[PDB]
C-alpha cells in the first residue's frame, strides 16, 4: 500500500467495483446521516420492483395530498401537482436525477400502499446486502437519528444498483430532468468533467456533518471504481475529494479477473470413485485488485483443505483455496470447486 491521498471529510471510502476491495478508507463504518443517499435504496426497491414486472414504467400514478410538491416546501421536489396523473418512469428519474421528495413519496406509496411499509422493503434489502450499519425510516433520507448509514454500507448499496439494475443505472448519468416545465440539473458535478469518465451516482447533505456523494467511474479498460465521501464542508468540496479519491485509485491500482465462471483450471487425483481425476475450478468469476504494473508477479497456488481428494464428490463443492501472493505475501484468496459429480 503506498500513500493514500489526504482527502477532506469526516468518513470516506474507495472499493474496486469487481472486487469489492477497499483500496483506502477513513471511519468507512462510522454511522453517518444519508440524507439524499436514503434515495439509491428507494430506487433499488423501484428498480427490483420493475425487473419483476410487479410495477410497469407506464403505471399512472395518482398525485393527492401525501405526494403533492407542497409538503416539500424548502427541500428538493420534482414539482408534483395535486390531482394529477404521473408515469413511474417520471417518477423514477426524478427521484434519480433530482432527488424529488414529492416523488419518492408518490412512488413508496404506489409500490407498498404506505410508506411505513415501503420503508420496511428498503430495510429487507438491508438485510439481504449484509449491512450492519445501515437503517432506513423514510424513502428520502429527512435526518432522524434512527435513519442512518454509512460510507461501506452506501459503497455496498451503490454497487447493488450498478450490479442488480443495469438498466436503472443508466439514469443515473442524465444531466437533468424537465417535469411539469420546470427543469432541473443533476447535481452530481463530475458528470460534465470530461476527464474522468463518472457514471455516477448520487449527492446529498445534512446539517449535522456535511455535504456527501457516492460516486463511481470506469476506463477504458473496465476498471470500476466507487468513491463515497461524507461530511464534506463544501458542495463543490465534495466533487474536488470524490475525483482525489477515483484518480489515486486508477493512478495506483488495478483489478483483474482471475476466475472464469464454469471453467475448469486444473485436474486432481481421486481416491475410491467412479474415475480416477476430477476438474476443479470455481462456478464464477473472481477478481482480484493489485498495485498497478504488478500483474505479471502475482503467484497462485492450491491448500486444499484435505491432503488428497475421495469420493464421493459433489459438483460445486468447495474442497480448498486458491491463494493468491505478490512479494512474498497473501494477499488474495478465493474458493476452488469440483466442477463434475464423482460417485462411489
Amino acid at each position: 500500500g503506498v500513500t493514500p491521498p489526504q482527502i477532506t471529510a469526516q468518513t470516506y471510502v474507495l472499493m474496486d467495483y469487481n472486487s469489492g476491495a477497499i483500496l483506502t478508507a477513513l471511519n468507512p463504518d462510522q454511522r453517518q446521516y444519508p440524507a439524499s443517499l436514503t434515495k439509491m435504496m428507494t430506487s433499488y426497491v423501484v428498480g427490483v420492483a420493475l425487473k419483476q414486472g410487479k410495477i410497469h414504467n407506464t403505471d399512472m400514478v395518482t398525485i393527492g395530498e401525501s405526494a403533492w410538491g407542497r409538503n416539500f416546501p424548502d427541500s428538493s421536489k420534482m414539482f408534483l401537482d395535486l390531482n394529477t396523473q404521473v408515469s413511474v418512469a417520471d417518477l423514477n428519474r426524478g427521484v434519480i436525477v433530482v432527488s424529488g421528495n414529492d416523488a419518492t413519496v408518490a412512488l413508496a406509496e404506489h409500490i407498498s400502499g404506505n410508506v411505513p411499509n415501503f420503508v420496511e422493503t428498503m430495510n429487507k434489502y438491508v438485510q439481504q446486502f449484509g449491512l450492519k450499519n445501515t437503517n432506513f425510516t423514510t424513502p428520502h433520507g429527512l435526518d432522524d437519528p434512527n435513519q442512518y448509514s454509512s460510507a461501506r454500507d452506501m459503497a455496498i448499496i451503490g454497487a447493488h444498483i450498478i450490479r442488480d439494475l443495469p438498466e436503472e443505472y443508466k439514469i443515473y448519468s442524465e444531466k437533468d430532468f424537465t417535469f411539469n416545465k420546470i427543469k432541473q440539473p443533476n447535481r452530481n458535478g463530475l458528470l460534465w468533467d470530461k476527464t474522468i469518465n463518472v457514471d455516477g451516482m448520487k449527492t446529498g447533505h445534512t446539517s449535522q456533518a456535511g455535504y456527501n456523494l457516492v460516486a463511481s467511474a470506469t476506463t477504458s479498460n473496465n476498471m470500476r471504481l466507487i468513491s463515497v465521501v461524507m461530511g464534506v464542508p463544501t458542495y463543490k468540496g465534495r466533487e474536488v475529494e470524490s475525483k482525489k479519491l477515483l484518480q489515486w485509485g486508477f493512478a495506483n491500482f488495478e483489478t483483474f479477473k482471475t476466475l472464469e465462471a464454469g471453467k475448469e483450471i486444473s485436474e486432481q487425483r481421486v481416491y475410491y470413485g467412479d474415475k480416477n481425476s476430477v476438474k476443479l475450478g470455481a462456478f464464477m468469476d473472481h477478481f482480484i485488485t493489485i498495485p498497478k504494473g504488478k500483474q505479471s508477479e502475482v503467484k497462485a497456488r492450491y491448500e486444499l483443505a484435505d491432503k488428497n481428494l475421495q469420493a464421493p464428490l459433489a459438483k460445486g463443492q468447495v474442497i480448498g483455496k486458491v491463494v493468491y501472493a505478490l512479494d512474498g505475501k497473501d494477499i488474495a484468496s478465493a474458493n476452488l470447486q469440483v466442477m463434475n459429480d464423482v460417485g462411489e
